[PDB]
Order: C-alpha cells, then structure tokens, then sequence
C-alpha cells in the first residue's frame, strides 16, 4: 500500500501518496492546497492522539492504507 484515505466534515473522501520522507506540515499543505485551506487551522488526528507539524509521519509510526479524519477550527463572534 502507498496510499491512504483522507475524510472530511464534507463527507467525501481524499487519495494522496505518503512517503517516509514527507513532514506533517509538507504532507497537510498538499491536500490543503486541493481544498483551498491553510495547515495552520487543519489538524490530522489518529487514534484519538493529534499530530504536530514539527515532527515526521514516520515518528508516529502511520502507514499507508490507514483511515485519517481531519478537523477545522472555526470562529463566528465574541459571544
């Protein structure tokens, strides 16, 4: 396998290749450029546990074929 499975709140889901050399923050800006959206406000989560920019993929020990869901922070007023 080399390829994994990215869903969103849309419901849809993402094909993209992942490589033991992609950061966390090199891999979130890919798929972000497709949907039109920042990492800085995207986070991947797996097994409940988050995953930061500053790290590698292959720290966390992921492997391609794995189901991923991504989350967004969003912000309306002051109350």
């Amino acid at each position: 396998m080399d390829t994994i499975n990215i869903t969103l709140p849309d419901g849809k889901t993402l094909t993209l290749t992942v490589t033991p050399e992609f950061t966390v923050k090199e891999l979130a800006e890919e798929i972000a450029r497709r949907l039109g959206l920042s990492p800085e406000d995207i986070k991947l989560t797996h097994n409940g546990k988050t995953l930061d920019p500053s790290l590698t993929l292959a720290e966390y020990g992921i492997t391609p074929g794995s189901t991923i869901t991504l989350e967004i922070k969003k912000k309306g007023g002051l109350e």
